[PDB]
């Protein structure tokens, strides 16, 4: 029973992980957006 | 000892929150940075 919880555990945690990554991508991103806004504000 | 046990957890708590807010400080400092070469990019 603790190996099949061990499981379910595993394939919660990797959910988990590939949601961390993807947000991680998606804020980098963001932060680029931030600066070429920020550069606009400069320029204007 | 779960007394105890919890006594040390509290202490430890707080010190990850330290280093947690710490990093955040870094970060911000990063930022601030930024701010600056941005103050530098208006000048000029």
């Amino acid at each position: 029973l603790w190996r099949e919880k061990i499981n379910l555990l595993n394939a919660r945690l990797a959910e988990a992980q590939t949601s961390e990554e993807q947000l991680q991508s998606q804020l980098d991103l963001q932060k680029k957006v931030v600066s070429d806004h920020m550069q606009r504000y400069l320029q204007v």
